[PDB]
């Protein structure tokens, strides 16, 4: 049979967070991911009207802590949702999405062997 594993959050924090870890040890690149963007405090107005869910580092350490996660996809899906916020609303030119490209690439090689091992 396929069966659908059950996942316990405390689980879940020791499988995934040495993921999270992995992207906030890229210094200079999480800094901007790992607070939410205050749009007022970096003069960008337009910022909640493009991104409808934003999504950063803090607020997904936070879940994993605290158990909001009841599936593994859930915490990969926050993870996608922070990058493709930050590509969509930034220019391919810019510092920012520079740095999310690094960290994409980064939670890709990290993401699939623990899923696989979960
Ligand atoms: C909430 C802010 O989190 C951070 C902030 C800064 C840094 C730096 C400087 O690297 C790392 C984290 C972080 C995040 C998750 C796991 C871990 C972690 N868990 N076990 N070892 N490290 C470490
Ligand atoms: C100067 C433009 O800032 C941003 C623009 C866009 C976004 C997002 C995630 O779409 C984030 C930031 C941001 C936020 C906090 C700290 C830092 C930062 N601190 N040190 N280096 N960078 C950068």
């Amino acid at each position: 049979s396929m069966r659908k594993k059950i996942f316990k959050p405390e689980e879940l924090r020791q499988a995934l967070m040495p993921t999270l870890e992995a992207l906030y040890r890229q210094d200079p690149e999480s800094l901007p991911f790992r607070q939410p963007v205050d749009p007022q405090l970096l003069g960008i107005p337009d910022y909640f009207d493009i991104v409808k869910n934003p999504m950063d580092l803090s607020t997904i350490k936070r879940k994993l802590d605290t158990g909001q996660y009841q599936e593994p996809w859930q915490y990969v899906d926050d993870v996608w949702l922070m990058f493709n916020n930050a590509w969509l609303y930034n220019r391919k030119t810019s510092r920012v999405y520079k740095f999310c490209s690094k960290l994409a690439e980064v939670f890709e090689q990290e993401i699939d062997p623990v899923m696989q091992s979960l």
